[PDB]
């Protein structure tokens, strides 16, 4: 047969050996994979996160930025109110002031008026 | 005691073994090679977000504190513009009151005058 018997069984105990080390090797990656796939587990639950808080941000920049325009257009117009207010108040200040001169040159004018007319009186 | 040919089919079916074992060691090794490559990206994305969100952060963090400044301004030139009309309508209220007196003081000086006039005859 050319193969003995003892030839066959010492082939046998090697590959029984060989056997034993592809088992170990066998289960050493089996555990490699189950730690790499719970692994994987973690970074896509934190890729998920990391998106969930970058939309959430980006909304609320939306709404605080509409909710920030309302409040400056209402403030720019009480302050535009209150500045037409000034100029109006400037101008009306100007045309009474004006007038109170005209009313005291008048007055001016009324007063030498009853002075030379008392000299008159004095002198009939 | 087995005899050459039992011994034979014998390796024959360790040889088997061997051969489907070398197919577990190789259909886990391109499983785990896989996997190894998906963290990988998973990683390289999650520093690209990480990074994207910090700039947004700082850009916000800036972006708000020249918003406040810029209310901050405008509340303040709308309290000086407030302070001026309560000034200027005191004036205003001033100012009328002493038209009113000086059209008073007018009518009366009129009368007087007429009335001299008539003394002198006029």
């Amino acid at each position: 047969g050319s193969w003995s018997v003892k030839e066959l069984e010492d082939k046998n105990e090697e590959l029984l050996s060989e056997i034993a080390h592809l088992k170990n090797e066998v289960a050493r990656l089996k555990k490699l994979l189950q730690r790499c796939l719970a692994a994987n587990q973690e970074l896509r639950d934190a890729i998920r996160q990391s998106n969930q808080i970058l939309r959430e941000r980006a909304e609320e920049l939306l709404h605080f930025q509409a909710s920030q325009r309302e409040e400056k257009e209402f403030l720019m117009s009480k302050f535009q109110e209150a500045r037409k207010l000034v100029e109006r108040l400037g101008l009306e200040k100007l045309e009474l002031e004006d007038k109170n001169e005209e009313l005291l040159s008048e007055i001016a004018h009324l007063k030498n008026e009853v002075a030379r007319l008392k000299k008159l009186v004095g002198e009939r």
